[PDB]
């Protein structure tokens, strides 16, 4: 069931995002702006198709996908990756693969907040999102 993830979510806490971005090769000026933005994430479904928007004053993205079906994605930092999103232990797990590299974007609901854990290399970033009414 993906339904408790659906809605509009606002960033309210971030840990180690600079380490994560630097692990991906994001340049210092982009990391600087991204360390101060607070994106809004919108997760919607229509039948079997999920759409995940990320909006901010700096970068915007949007992806649509079916759980368990690979899709091409061009990330906010301009990586061209092979992606798949699935539910695993009630967590929404997004795996990106490119050039033999991987990164995971794992979303979990804890006490009504959405916790996004971003892992690449040894870098582990935890970002916390609050639901907007
Ligand atoms: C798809 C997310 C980016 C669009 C809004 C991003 C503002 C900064 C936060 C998100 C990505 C950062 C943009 C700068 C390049 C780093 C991007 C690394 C992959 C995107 C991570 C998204 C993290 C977030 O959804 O909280
Ligand atoms: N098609 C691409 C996206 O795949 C890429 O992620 C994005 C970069 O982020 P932004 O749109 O904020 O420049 O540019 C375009 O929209």
């Amino acid at each position: 069931m993906v339904d408790a993830f659906l809605g509009t979510w606002k960033l309210v806490d971030s840990k180690n995002f600079d380490d994560y971005m630097k692990s991906l090769g994001v340049g210092f000026a982009t990391r600087q702006v991204a360390s101060m933005t607070k994106p809004t994430t919108i997760i919607e479904k229509n039948g079997d198709i999920l759409t995940l928007k990320t909006h901010s004053t700096f970068k915007n993205t949007e992806i649509s996908f079916k759980l368990g079906v690979e899709f091409d994605e061009t990330t906010a930092d301009d990586r061209k990756v092979k992606s798949i999103v699935t539910l695993d232990g009630g967590k929404l797990v997004h795996l990106q693969k490119w050039d033999g590299q991987e990164t995971t974007l794992v979303r979990e609901l804890i006490d009504g907040k959405l916790i996004l854990t971003l892992t690449h290399g040894t870098a582990v970033c935890t970002r916390t999102y609050e639901k907007e009414a």
